């Protein structure tokens, strides 16, 4: 389960764009201590919820 700081950073990124690119995702992964793959799936899943 995501920590609060991880979810906060993920939502801040999503609020800038629903389609963050791989460079943005990788920078997030490094900063927040998750893999880029986990973060990528989170964005896919949040886009599916939005649609
Ligand atoms: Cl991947």
């Amino acid at each position: 389960t995501f920590t609060s700081f991880q979810l906060e950073e993920l939502e801040k990124a999503f609020s800038r764009t629903h389609y963050p690119d791989v460079f943005t995702r990788e920078e997030l992964a490094m900063k927040i201590g998750l893999t880029e793959a986990r973060i990528q799936v989170w964005f896919q899943n949040r886009r599916a919820k939005w649609r």
